[PDB]
């Protein structure tokens, strides 16, 4: 994701890296101050502080400091010391946030007139980067989105200086135009080169002595560190202004940093009685939503997750932290721990649960004393053994631990735990029975996963015809088509694989993060490939925009990045989608049903497989578009395909807080483009504890347009079943 950086960080970056003919004054003239600052060292290190008057202000991602009286202007060093005395180390409140002011920036005062303050901003969107200028900068700039000249530098296009002069700068003083345009051009090259997604300078001051950057707010695309570490260095990403982290949050963050597994923890209410430990990002949000929906918002202790297949040791270190946090003080009503998640596609549930079980053993004493009750619900590879050992440690330690499989609706355990219930162009068709795919990368377990599936589907031929992996020479890989053993050619060069298999029209790209961009661009030089699944997570947003541009040009459908893929029962499945054969059979993914779905998350997609197979004639096609800011294909892209697929009789969409994608579905129904029944639920309803982008706003708006929206995830299965039964009754669905 994009992440904010401090003003000092961005200024430093700008002073180091910007190439402009325009004279930029006061380069590197800034000093940082905290409660631990030695004012003697500071002064020795920054003797310029004595040269001239100064400005002092906090650097903690607080907006509008001028208006809030947090900017000391035109002071001597002594005046600065005295302005800081009542403020430094003191609590301040800004909006809903309260925290200590502990980080200040000191800079030279820059005399200038109001007319010498300008406004400039650059920010990213799917279609390119907008450059904004306004000739009246400063604390009174106002609604700049409405007032500023704007220019869009399209994906993979250049910023033309003539447009800067003749459009962006039309209202600027004529004698500042040349210097403003040189600066702006420089600023944009800098923006793009260093992988910024947002960059605001207000005010940009221009006097007779040149350009001064008085203020700067920015975000960088943090996934681009593998490219930009050379320029960024050890760049820090500050948290929002607010409370400081608890040591446990720090511990887990450090844990997160040393692994591909995503490990996240945030304490909401350390004294809360409801603790969660959830596998899957989607599931993590859904469990929180559920807890809030059932009245538990004030008892919700934490939110977070442990995803992307962590190891036993990692899960143990995670679990031990939570167990420690929930035993610092007793709750008069005892405490609940929710160990839930969706149905994993590839995580080893046995390994992860063994880690949790070790932790429970280590903390059993305080756990019994604190009257902790534990609820467990989880699916995935080896989940049966995982559930068994969790039940065992309960019996063994004397701790109450109720365990549940995939027959139990994911969120049902929250109700049980709270006592609310007893404890018991681009094409329409992407895949078919004929689909042949090339798989880029050495993923033999995944490929065998696809063959096993093809086999139980009674496919005539295997769905994978060849592999591509440039890190070795041509050779053959051995796989099993049932008990029969077959060979699959592995090519060093993509061209070879393509030419020898012209019947292939799908590529599944398992390229690691550093190869994913190039291999995908290369693939789209071969028109036979109409569909590409991009698995890798962590591809920079600006690169994904280029992939999207080319795909749109080329008529190629892209699923991903950052996705497990998707599945079309009876015909084809992408890589690890759908887990082991165990889960393929239980969810009946070996033959088609009438229900198509789309979601961002693959974790929740497997859950949808489960839910849909228990409440209907089953999945017809499911797709996970992945959770990147700019997915190669959108909810609406697939919903449209589904509308145009006779075999699809109803459509399920699991949406999400953020963005406005789902409103396209509304307009689609109101314009008569979409006519099949659509079930939708947007997760993230409690996240709140622009507004049209909330899950709540969206659920309500979709409900009003004729979309079947349940009251909560917990009723999602019910409504899917109800809409289905009506479709059977009306002769639309023939099981
Ligand atoms: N170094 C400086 N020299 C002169 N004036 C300054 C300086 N820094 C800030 N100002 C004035 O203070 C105002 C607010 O400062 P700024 O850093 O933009 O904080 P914010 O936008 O958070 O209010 C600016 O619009 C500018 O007019
Ligand atoms: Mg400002
Ligand atoms: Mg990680």
């Amino acid at each position: 994701s994009a992440k904010a950086i401090s003003e000092q960080t961005g200024k430093e970056l700008l002073y180091k890296f910007i190439c402009t003919t325009s004279a930029i004054q006061n380069r590197f003239k800034y000093a940082r101050v905290t409660p631990d600052t030695d004012w003697a060292r500071l002064l020795q290190d920054h003797p310029w502080l004595l040269s001239q008057n100064l400005v002092v202000k906090p650097d903690q991602l607080i907006k509008r400091r001028g208006k809030l009286g947090l900017v000391g202007v035109n002071l001597t060093l002594d005046g600065v010391k005295s302005w800081l005395k009542p403020r430094l180390g003191q609590e301040a409140t800004v909006g809903k946030a309260t925290g200590f002011l502990k980080n200040f920036l000191i800079e030279p005062f820059v005399p200038h007139s109001q007319a010498e303050e300008f406004y400039v901003c650059i920010y990213a969107t799917r279609e390119g980067d907008y450059v904004l200028f306004h000739h009246e900068g400063g604390v009174d700039v106002g609604d700049v989105d409405a007032k500023a000249q704007k220019l869009l530098v399209g994906v993979d296009e250049k910023l033309n200086p003539e447009d800067i002069k003749k459009h962006l700068l039309v209202h600027a003083p004529e004698d500042k135009k040349e210097i403003l345009a040189s600066f702006i051009s420089g600023l944009f090259n800098f923006y793009e080169d260093l992988y910024f997604t947002y960059l605001e300078i207000n005010p940009l001051v221009v006097t007779k002595d040149g350009v001064y950057v008085l203020d700067l707010a920015a975000k960088v695309d943090a996934t681009a560190d593998y490219i930009c570490k050379v320029k960024w260095g050890d760049i820090e990403f500050p948290p929002p202004f607010g409370r400081e982290a608890y040591p446990e949050e720090a511990y887990i963050a450090d844990l997160d940093a040393k692994s591909g597994a995503s490990l996240k923890l945030t304490l909401l209410n350390p004294k809360g009685r409801i603790w969660t430990m959830v596998a899957g990002g989607g599931a993590s949000v859904v469990y929180s939503d559920t807890i809030c929906d059932l009245g538990g918002v004030n008892e919700l202790a934490n939110y977070g997750e442990y995803s992307g297949a962590p190891s036993e040791q990692q899960t143990y270190d995670y679990a031990k932290t939570i167990l420690s946090l929930m035993t610092r003080e007793k709750h008069p009503d005892g405490k609940i721990l929710i160990i839930g998640g969706s149905i994993a596609n590839f995580t080893n549930v046995a390994a992860t649960f063994k880690g949790i079980v070790r932790a429970i053993r280590d903390y059993q004493g305080p756990l019994k004393e604190h009257e902790v009750t534990i609820f467990v619900r989880r699916g995935g590879p080896n989940y049966q053994e995982g559930l068994r050992v969790m039940g065992e440690v309960g019996k063994t330690t004397g701790i109450p631990i109720h365990v549940f499989g995939t027959e139990t609706h994911m969120t049902a355990i929250v109700g049980m735990a709270l006592g609310h219930r007893p404890i018991p162009g681009k094409s329409t068709t992407l895949f078919s029975r004929h689909t042949k795919a090339i798989v880029w990368g050495m993923q033999t377990r995944a490929v065998q996963g696809m063959l096993d599936f093809d086999y139980v589907c009674s496919r005539d031929e295997p769905s994978v015809a060849a592999m591509v992996y440039p890190f070795t020479g041509d050779h053959k890989q051995k796989f099993y088509w049932g008990h029969k053993e077959i060979l699959i050619p592995v090519f060093k060069n993509m061209a070879d694989a393509m030419r020898k298999h012209p019947e292939v029209d799908v590529l599944i790209n398992f390229a690691s993060l550093r190869s994913a961009y190039d291999s995908t661009m290369e693939t789209m030089n071969y028109a036979q490939i109409r569909t590409i699944a991009i698995i890798a997570e962590g591809i920079p947003e600006a690169l994904t925009r280029k992939l999207i541009k080319k795909a749109d040009q080329k008529g190629v459908t892209i699923i991903g990045p950052a996705t497990v893929g998707g599945i079309k029962p009876g015909c084809f499945k992408i890589g690890n989608t759908g887990g082991m054969l165990d889960n393929i059979l239980a969810s009946k993914l070996y033959r088609p049903g009438s229900v198509a779905y789309v979601s961002r998350s693959g974790g929740m997609s497997n859950e949808l497989n489960n839910i849909i197979s228990r409440t209907t004639d089953g999945v017809y096609e499911g797709v996970a578009i992945g959770g990147d800011r700019y997915p190669g294909s959108t909810f609406m892209d697939h919903v449209l395909r589904y509308q145009d697929t006779p075999g699809v009789k109803m459509i399920v969409v699991l949406g999400e807080i953020g963005g406005t994608e789902e409103y396209k579905i509304c307009r689609g129904i109101k314009e008569g483009r979409l006519t099949k029944p659509i079930v939708c639920w947007c997760i993230g309803t409690c996240a709140t504890m622009q507004a049209s982008e909330t899950a709540v706003a969206k659920n309500q708006a979709l409900k009003e347009a004729g979309v079947f929206v349940p009251r909560s995830f917990d009723e999602l299965g019910e409504i899917i079943q109800s809409v289905y039964e009506d479709l059977v009754a009306n002769g639309v669905i023939v099981p």
